[PDB]
């Protein structure tokens, strides 16, 4: 796993370019050897100015378009995220306008140097890079603002979530306190790690445990899938539902005691928000605090739960009572997609080692 955007380039503004562009066809014309005639010899030099130029402006944008993953080619998670953190349609819009200015600067160079190169009038030589220049000045600073916009972007951009991709990945989801972290630090082998998160405080906890040789990813929600959705922005809500494109399990723990400080009913509120939101997952609803709780509600929550159609697991994070039922679940539920991404792996490599 990594950040797709860590090969993504630093990208000169307008004027540093122009300046890189200049000095580099300055450089290259004094120690240049002309041939013959006075006149034949400026304009070869001219001739080599003009593809200088040319060059250094085409070779740093390009390399631009061509170490930027395009957007198409990531994770939905991923595009998901990039939209939400410096918009989709301006990413690619700016990125065109690069695409657009090599165009129209190979092509004028192409044109300037058959204007040169079949000229004879010593003046008009000289006018013509002064024009070309003019003109690769003029194009660059027509998307300046989008090359500062490409930079900031790239800034941005460093924040995506650190998270794998191809492996199963349980989303952990509940109000504040229910023992979401508690959960996940018992679900998981190696410590956890954090991972930041568009519109979260300190980010979210990512772990991951081993069964077998199948790796599944654990991940918790606070400021995510601890709060009603309806009561946000449209663009958090986007980064929320992002989560859609990642989990592949979602557990949803409740706590009957109250001790979270959310009453039974406040949490069913939002477990039907969440359930709702992700009609496409499967869910595994978890019964905390056991181990403090009142016989009274917890009642009242597997009434309610089995009433959804699902069968909840009781258990008691802080002590370990019912840990492996729920991993147990886990693997049960996610072994499958386990196999049959092992196996796409070895797909799609196996379609590269027969290159050709
Ligand atoms: N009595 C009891 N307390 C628990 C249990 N699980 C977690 N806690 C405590 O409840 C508080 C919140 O747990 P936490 O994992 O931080 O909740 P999160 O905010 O949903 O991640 C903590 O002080 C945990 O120690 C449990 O099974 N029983």
């Amino acid at each position: 796993m990594r950040n797709p955007f860590e090969r993504m380039p630093t990208v000169l503004t307008a004027d540093e370019l122009i300046d890189k562009a200049f000095r580099r066809a300055e450089k290259a014309a004094s120690s240049f050897k002309p041939r013959g005639n006075k006149v034949k010899k400026a304009r070869l030099r001219e001739e080599l100015r003009v593809r200088t130029v040319s060059n250094v402006v085409r070779d740093n944008l390009r390399k631009v378009l061509e170490r930027t993953p395009g957007l198409s080619t990531l994770p939905k998670f991923y595009q998901e995220l990039v939209d939400v953190l410096v918009d989709r349609d301006t990413f690619h819009k700016a990125m065109a306008g690069i695409d657009w200015a090599i165009r129209i600067i190979r092509e004028l160079e192409e044109r300037y140097v058959e204007r040169i190169r079949y000229s004879n009038d010593p003046n008009e030589i000289a006018e013509l890079r002064r024009q070309f220049y003019g003109r690769v000045a003029s194009v660059l600073r027509d998307i300046d603002d989008r090359l500062r916009y490409l930079n900031k972007a790239r800034e941005v951009l460093k924040d995506l979530p650190v998270v794998d991709l191809e492996i199963p990945t349980v989303v952990i989801a509940g109000h504040p306190n229910v023992g979401k972290s508690t959960l996940l630090k018992a679900l998981t082998t190696a410590k956890p790690e954090i991972a930041s998160y568009p519109f979260t405080t300190r980010g979210i906890n990512v772990g991951q445990f081993e069964d077998g040789y199948f790796r599944y990813q654990i991940i918790d929600t606070p400021g995510l899938l601890d709060r009603p959705i309806s009561e946000r922005n449209e663009i958090e809500k986007q980064a929320i539902l992002a989560l859609r494109y990642l989990g592949n399990l979602i557990i949803y723990i409740f706590d009957p005691s109250e001790h979270c400080g959310f009453p039974l009913e406040e949490q069913i509120h939002l477990f039907e928000e969440v359930h709702g939101e992700f009609k496409d997952l499967p869910f595994l609803v978890v019964i905390n605090k056991i181990d403090v709780a009142d016989e009274e509600n917890i009642k009242r929550l597997e009434k309610f739960v089995k009433e959804k159609g699902l069968n909840p697991i009781k258990i008691s994070a802080l002590k370990g009572t019912g840990i492996d039922l729920v991993k147990e679940e886990i693997i049960k539920t996610l072994r499958p997609l386990a196999e049959k991404v092992a196996r796409e792996k070895i797909e799609r490599e196996l379609r590269r080692y027969r290159s050709y």
